[PDB]
């Protein structure tokens, strides 16, 4: 086997709230320059569809040779677990690889997202860092996005899920802001999107009065 | 016998999320009894669709026969609001008449989502009514429902949107509960789904907090 | 072609203002331009009235007539919830068409009255909200005003009433001001009339205060 398949699955962030449509490209690389031309068919559910798309090859600054292939998918579609496949075949190659990819077929888990307030070690710094994790979801497929007024700040860092014992995933999602702009008492929250979740949306707010509302400042004058 | 044509819009609901599925429907009323059969015709910005079914006719207690064709949409499809023309072809009707259904242009407005405690005379009654308002929102178009950590309830009256003076809608949506799970601190959430809002939706939560007493406190002195 | 009357159920406002208790509103529209006569009769309680009104017809492009008439009958008698009878005869309508007109029949409901103060998050915004909300009152005849001592309210909003579960009926009253006017502990109610409240209003002020359990900020004085 010559020529090698590269699949790109669908970004799990754009199946979700509409922005775009996702896009997934079955690239062939490493196709040898005798015979530059690819023979490319489809498989899903046994018909063919008929918004077939092509684009021109690309030549890499190395001998690789690749060609890039894209397509739109409906949101939906994906939701619905369907099956997919991508057929090349070429001279090259004796024999044509197979990688089919499909939904995860898993029992959902609706996961649970909490906000931790910074420590008082980071009001020393001039910048205040706010985290919010969220745990419980089997599916590795999620989204997490620092959401305020306006267009969101584009500081958020997100980490990758990690395995529990439980067979779940949990991650954390960390922002940094101004330390003079914690004061003000800023709305802060963290969106987070799963497909268990319902709607696919879920919010947490987190502000510095609503850590602890205890009464304080109590002061008593005796003559 | 000129059959009426009605034409109906798809349910917000369906058409900003994504899971639902919007159909789009342009229904035939009192039509003759020569020719039961009506040809539906399904036109995308003049392109035809082969997606568009239509379901089989039925026989209604008046003895009027009722045609019903729903296309499917896509989420984005809808957002660009492109026209969509249904077209209505019997061999009773003279001539066929074509209807073009299109989203209302307009400027989106972002809308301010707040959410009212129980009054105190209120909350002596067995009943607790939580009131969540959505106002500033220059399209008619939204979507508004009632959720807790749980699961998501049934017992909620939305208004319907009325004028303002500036110009954008405005409307209330109230919630009955026992006061039982109300006073033991549960959260109870308005979700907001409009247009203009980010990622079309927007969850505001309420904790029974309001009116939290200032951390300063009157000084007590003796004399 | 044949003329269409229209049935407007008198406004339980009018009922209630002493100036405009005794109009009762026909309407009626396409009518025909060829003929000129409108015959208009009102039957209350099954009798004719001797006294009658009518405006002059407005004309309308599209080959309509538009007729407006106006029936005088004190207000006791509409409550006492007797039919109203409206008739419209032209040349035009192959036979005269009876319309009847009363109000809704039903157990009486008192309904309940309640404020809310506005929220935290809303003095951000220059103007301030305050919403009174009613519930619980059967009858669709329901009138809400905002009103304040000091000068009357140029605002007003309400929405339509909206059925509930049980079968009654529930709204709520807008009225947006400015935050210094909230600020200066301004005097509002929302004033309530219904048929089956008593005296036919009910009064629901509204207090600046938020009921917090420190709002003084202040140190106290001892004086023996």
């Amino acid at each position: 086997g010559g020529p090698s398949v590269f699949l790109f699955p669908p970004k799990p962030k754009d199946t979700l709230m509409i922005s775009r449509t996702p896009e997934v490209t079955c690239v062939v690389v490493d196709v040898s320059h005798e015979d530059p031309e690819v023979k490319f068919n489809w498989y899903v559910d046994g018909v063919e569809v008929h918004n077939a798309k092509t684009k021109p090859r690309e030549e890499q600054y190395n001998s690789t040779y690749r060609v890039v292939s894209v397509l739109t998918v409906c949101h939906q579609d994906w939701l619905n677990g369907k099956e997919y496949k991508c057929k090349v075949s070429n001279k090259a190659l004796p024999a044509p690889i197979e990688k089919t990819i499909s939904k995860a077929k898993g029992q959902p888990r609706e996961p649970q997202v909490y906000t931790l307030p910074p420590s008082r070690e980071e009001m020393t710094k001039n910048q205040v860092s706010l985290t919010c994790l969220v745990k419980g979801f089997y599916p590795s497929d999620i989204a997490v996005e620092w959401e305020s007024n306006g267009q969101p700040e584009n500081n958020y860092k997100t980490t990758p899920p990690v395995l529990d014992s439980d067979g779940s995933f949990f991650l954390y999602s960390k922002l940094t802001v101004d330390k003079s702009r914690w004061q003000q008492g800023n709305v802060f929250s963290c969106s987070v999107m799963h497909e268990a979740l319902h709607n696919h949306y879920t919010q947490k707010s987190l502000d510095k009065s609503t850590g602890k509302p205890t009464l304080y400042n109590v002061s008593l004058i005796m003559s």
